[PDB]
């Protein structure tokens, strides 16, 4: 929903560098766009199509858990909440000091919580999820299922699609970032 | 929905402290952020999904309420609007007040409302569900349930990753506040 | 949703007098977002997960009516509504005065339907539920269904505790509103 | 939903009499709030929840169209609309007029239109439905039903409830209406 | 939902004819509040309570396409969409004359326009759906289907009602356009 | 929804040359209409009412993941965003501007890369879905399907209607970029 999020955007749209004015902040908006308008409603029937082949009460619930610990989306979401709060801060620290040393200390302490933000969240959906692709197949042994049961899991192909290009544009931002500091640190 | 909330925080924004004006309402927002976008949809399916291994009717719908007698996304509804109010009464008081001990002693008010409010429901939370992890099965054994009927709740692991989230920010703004406290304290 | 409603209380929060300008437009404010962001969803699945221990079709239908005439949010939500409409009045009222008996006169009027307009819907949510304490299972015995059946109710405690809650913040309003009416009555 | 509301109702605010300032657009915006707000929710499920005691498929669509050729609240949704139309063609008619007996006879008649809309729906609802009391059983005979099938309705009390309000108000409605053409008659 | 369209509306009020500054506005914004308000969920069922008197899988799914090629709603939405499309452009046309006979070409140009679009989605209506009268049974004999198979729509006579609602205020739009025609035909 | 998208079109309005004024933004706000107004809802059942003639658990699942690895409401999506990128960029870049060959160069690419971007997403749509018509039956032989099972599509013709009209526009869209391109180089 837009609502107000122009003054947002447009506000700190100022008070950046030479690829901190765009650059940097249409990947963000690119990366909310895509979470929001498409692969919101990908994950919707995560649970309710995930099929086991077995008549034991309860192992649907208990495979689905073990295999999907926190969902793709939820992760998504937690991580752009968590980049977005360093660009935040600086935001308005700024705003205050129009109300340099420190004000450059601050800046380009932004830029280095926010590489390992996005390296820890992107180190997570690897350990967790062993890859990047999405198996149509998962063999659950959980109790209360007897022996090993075959479960399937929904849009398995189409979450992969996602999955990669959410990975993809976010070590674009890496990257940017880690330029961000190689500019300033030549500087000095 | 963003709507008009940026004259509301950015009304509030100002009238605080060292620590008021940044870090205390930036932690404020990050629990709403994620009780909004993320935490909501979590517990959409807390009883659509919730199977119990039984053919009695009604089973169903007493063990459900004896282990869960309030959700925990409305313990966290009730627990923000509590802590948000101290703070909205003294942010309209300066504003009649630019329309100083009695403004010091309201001030100094608010901030110990908020530790006992965050308190209380941190204490809710764990008398209520005894621990900030959730279990996979719940034995129950009310009328009209025959004997003791197994029970599988859904998504145990991933409201328990929720949980422990909540209630470190929470603990987090204890600490601000206790300090805030402090703070003044100190300078009389 | 937020929308232009920060006009609409802003607006009206001047006009006002000793506690009406904050304590009683707090606690109004204060059950809407009870009503709409927490005890809304509660009762989204009241006759969905009503369960009837029978195999008489149209027996769950005529039990469900027969114990919920109306259901606990429309009531609440209609209270909301009634005791809103004579601020209103008085609001817009003196807006037209900056455009004093009669005025006093309109301004006592107001204070004085608030008050039975609280307590009407209050004693009808006694008489037609008797009592705020709602029951794990309900007997029924209309038509058609055979003898008395058995019938259970969906999150009977959490709905519990949402009642006591909305009634005792309706209660307290009513103590700030007759206080106002002793406060100008002693004034003369 | 709020959205931009306030200058359509603010704007037509004036332009008015004694009582059409106040009196007939606090009640036309009530009709708005029941209807949204509470009543909107409540015909939710009326043909989900429409159970008939036979086997023969399709009986059951037949029967519902049979008995329900248009919903309440489509008809109130209908009702409104037709209302608000001769106000807001005075309303903007006043404003060409600022860029007198034209404009008397122009208001004049729109509330002569209001009394005729609001009467023809008022009669419909009694020919069509029988009254303003909704019944628990409906007897069903069309075809493909075999002989005479019952059915039964959800929630036909609370529907009744809201019946009998949305009727109540549009009656007090046209009394006003009724009095301000008295009003105007008189002083000619 | 309101958002921003005041200002749309309000924008293109100017710039219009005798009838073209409000009668045909009004209409127009008539067929959206019906289409977006009530019809909208009248057909929110329209594949999910189809219901076929059949054991064939799949013989669902292809009756209702072969009787239901596009739905009402799709329809009108389309036909909204391109009868506001000339509207606008001459709209913005005028912006750029205050930044006569190629704006006259350009004016009479749309309601030319507008009277072939309507017709045309009117004349769709027609052939299509064989009349503006919605039956409750259809015979289907598409493969897979064994023989000819009876199916049953959902709200026959309530979407009837909003066909013939539809088409009628359509054709008042016709007239309307015509007699601009003709209006400014004769002044030449 | 509307929010404030007014400001970004209108702001974007400018900026641009004899057919980037009014033609090529009309088409795009075309297609966002049709793509949010009508078709969002045409693919809210693709998968639910998917049906498939075997008894094979988790064969419906493989087989509409087969046949559909991405929804083409999706693709869409994902073209839009990628088409309105260039246009976006220029469109803040004159802002820098006024806050001439290297502008010229800036805007000259970003007509480039949007008709590579649209005729990388038409080649998709071919090559995935071998042509832009849809078939009711689709024949499935992946695992565990055994041998080959028969599955049938939802609202097969409506969404090749859309599908057709999707391409339609985005084939005229590419034309207008292209004599773009010729309208400047004559210049040069």
């Amino acid at each position: 929903d837009w609502g107000t999020l122009q003054t947002i955007l447009g506000g700190v749209n100022k008070h950046s560098t030479s690829i901190g004015k765009i650059w940097l902040t249409v990947l963000f908006i690119f990366r909310i766009m895509i979470l929001v308008v498409a692969a919101k409603e990908v994950w919707g029937d995560e649970q309710a199509d995930f099929v086991c082949n077995t008549l034991q009460p309860g192992c649907k619930n208990v495979c689905y858990d073990h295999y999907f610990p926190i969902s793709h989306i939820r992760l998504w979401a937690l991580q752009l909440i968590f980049v977005s709060t360093p660009a935040l801060l600086v935001a308005m620290h700024v705003a205050y000091r129009r109300h340099e040393g420190s004000l450059w200390w601050t800046y380009t302490s932004s830029i280095f919580f926010r590489v390992i933000f996005e390296a820890a969240f992107m180190y997570v959906f690897y350990v967790m999820y062993d890859g990047f692709s999405m198996q149509r197949l998962v063999k659950c042994n959980a109790w209360p299922c007897p022996n090993t049961v075959d479960c399937f899991v929904s849009r398995p192909t189409e979450k992969t699609v996602f999955t990669v290009f959410m990975i993809a544009v976010s070590g674009i931002c890496i990257l940017l970032n880690v330029t961000e500091l190689c500019y300033l640190l030549i500087r000095y």
